[PDB]
């Protein structure tokens, strides 16, 4: 199948996950698109520390089991997040310390971890352990301070606890191949290696925007730490603006990693993010699927003017004008700029440099002009594989009114029917 | 005097105003910028007819006065909105009709005019009469009902109750010259005008979007009803994605027309907003001022490559580097494509195409880069007449690190201090 983003990526024996929230599994709209989309599931925060052991040797697994047994249930695998860590602790283990606090981690990784043996795919035992100073050192907090040995001790007690899971250690801003913070884990996880300290895998959040932009060297990331003879996997992919170029690349990265075990975007819609300001998911607050979908989908199954097939005539602004509501045609190709379209990150077909294709309503019959380009979900297109295009906001398709194919035929909006007055070929 | 709204339309003897929400003057930041930029007033629903006679022949001016006081208070004049229409009338009125109806319309007028007597610069005695299907005529309702002469008699009435109110028709979806509803509406102003019937001006409502586009020749329509003998105002302005070439335009049509007493716009931020969804308003929802606001307040003042004054340097991409995350410096001006900006009416700084001039924060000392254009505030800037540009976001100005005018002097985020090396030229 090639639908669907995780049977896209299974066609390679990789997953397409995302974080589940259990408040959000009442929700019809939610649940449609994450049963739909998704083959591996990581639960935001019904699993961390302070939600599996709100006292002390007091377990409860309500949230987290409801989580877990929605993703089987609904054929998903499920990545465990997360035992050890120093974020989220619930207030009795923050206030602890030394060898007590190093116990407390111990039976807290055997409880967890002894509920759901044998059912996890993946562990996220440690996580978020390494600063951001610059100094690729371990940060501070008050598991750090119970001995620097401390992360050794929860994967070798994890091993213990649950030997079927692959154990992964995870963390954000070791993208970037030459950032300090990327080196202190990558020597740490070969010095496990080497020493036979027990980890299977590396996490990596891949949080992107301007203030951690993606880069292309984070393939040779993934890469130099599958040579340490571990696997890896993107762990809470989301890009701020979700640009469909960078959505696409980092997809590309794993499946251009044999051991890249698949990759989980964190939430389903934007308005279920976490960073939902920064729009960097896959789907939007309706529900429809963005650009950047389109994009990563194609690059799962292994994926100037815009010429109709039907027709044989390419889509064309009557006269060459830049007013807005100027609705579009089809007319003979040839060298012109207002047969000169231009796909964007954020999914816009731009003409004139500034102007953008334009979908005046959201039902059959739409208008589709050129207008001021400002960033609305009527303005975003996606690109087919089988020519079609896509409107963002409507779910409809460019389509060549009444199926005309001479000079003047006007450009609307109407359901897709896989007519060939709605298939293009970009030139 | 030209730093703000208000002050700048009056250079010219007009006024810019907001529509104020009484709800939400306890608000600050609301109320800061409101009292700062506007000079004309108009309750956005505190005037109308269920909020000044919530029962049939008992006036309640509560929701109206605090509008109106705060208007006073912070020296506004006040347009009022609306004494005879169809919409949001209380459920007693909406039970009327034939005779019955006609007579309380004409007590409501007389009363709410009563109170606001000598106090209210225009007064909308009727809006929203015609229809929109095409044929030019009068919308179904329960006024028009009472008789085509409804009209007239509300301007009538309104012109015994207060003799020094301007009386205006107010009316959507009549900017666009050619459309049936406009010339319905001329047709009406005229008649009125050749039979001596009371009406000194006619708003337009100016709500633009793709799917009813603003269009030039609404200055050939302001000039038509201009040229009755009627005054004119742009009573609603609200443009989709607020594209600054539009809002200069329409700006611009306003200042060409003497009988164009000024413009008022639906809303302060675009969180305030009937229509949030399309971010038309001026200033942002942290209370930002857009891009557009700085295209309003040139034109309303009169009306490549980015050149440092002082170093005499070009704002240059390193190397011309596509990466992102690549900060922004100086360097010898010279026609390469790692240079030529173009600002678009999003209010972005594009280079390459798809990158956009992108801050990295929001505080001094913040990072200036290259970063995939997807609409963030922190990719949007305001370039003033002073030669400054300051970001939106954040309110900083455009800095050559410590006031560095050689080759690879890096560009940062700094507080405005009007300095050399935070003035830019074009060229
Ligand atoms: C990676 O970063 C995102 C973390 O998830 C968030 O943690 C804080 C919660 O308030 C929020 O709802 C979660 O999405 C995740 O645990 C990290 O591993
Ligand atoms: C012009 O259009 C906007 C109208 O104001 C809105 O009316 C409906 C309310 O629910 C909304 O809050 C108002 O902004 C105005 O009265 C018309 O003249």
């Amino acid at each position: 199948a090639e639908s669907t983003l995780g049977a896209a990526a299974a066609q390679s024996g990789r997953y397409f996950g995302t974080a589940i929230a259990s408040g959000k599994l009442g929700d019809s709209a939610y649940t449609t698109i994450a049963s739909r989309e998704f083959n591996m599931v990581t639960a935001e925060n019904e699993m961390k520390i302070d939600a599996t052991e709100p006292q002390r040797g007091q377990f409860n697994f309500s949230a987290g089991d409801r989580v877990y047994n929605w993703a089987v249930q609904n054929g998903k695998q499920v990545r465990g997040h997360a035992l050890a860590w120093h974020s989220q602790q619930p207030g009795w283990m923050q206030s602890l310390s030394g060898s007590t606090l190093r116990q407390a981690m111990i039976d807290h990784i055997n409880g967890v971890m002894g509920h759901y043996k044998g059912k996890i795919a993946q562990w996220d035992v440690v996580s978020h352990a390494f600063s951001d100073d610059g100094s690729g050192g371990r940060r501070d907090s008050n598991l750090q301070r119970t001995g620097n040995d401390w992360i050794e001790v929860a994967f070798r007690t994890a091993r213990a606890a649950d030997p079927a899971a692959k154990l992964c250690y995870n963390d954000y801003n070791i993208e970037n191949w030459t950032w300090a913070k990327t080196q202190g884990v990558y020597n740490m996880v070969r010095d496990f290696k080497q020493r036979g300290v027990p980890i299977d895998c590396v996490g990596f959040q891949s949080h992107f925007n301007s203030g951690s932009p993606y880069n292309s060297n984070f393939r040779t990331t993934l890469q130099n730490f599958a040579a340490l003879g571990v696997d890896v996997a993107i762990t809470e992919l989301d890009i701020q603006g979700a640009s469909s170029s960078t959505y696409a690349a980092v997809t590309n990265d794993c499946l251009a990693v044999s051991r890249c075990l698949g990759i989980t975007v964190w939430g389903v819609r934007d308005t279920d993010s976490w960073r939902s300001g920064d729009t960097p998911l896959l789907f939007n607050g309706d529900g429809s699927k963005k650009a950047a979908y389109t994009a990563v989908l194609n690059a799962l199954n292994g994926g100037g003017q815009i010429k109709g097939v039907g027709s044989g005539r390419c889509l064309d602004v009557p006269n060459a004008s830049t007013t807005d509501g100027t609705q579009v045609q089809l007319y003979d190709c040839h060298s012109a700029t207002n047969q000169q379209w231009t796909y964007t990150d954020a999914g816009e077909l731009r003409v004139y440099g500034d102007k953008c294709l334009d979908a005046a309503g959201t039902g059959n019959g739409t208008k589709v002009q050129i207008y001021s380009c400002w960033g609305g979900d009527n303005q975003k297109w996606r690109l087919n594989s089988d020519g079609s295009i896509v409107g963002v906001q409507s779910g409809l398709c460019l389509d060549a009114v009444g199926g005309g194919t001479a000079n003047g035929t006007l450009i609307q909006l109407y359901s897709c029917s896989n007519g060939s007055n709605q298939r293009w070929t970009r030139t």
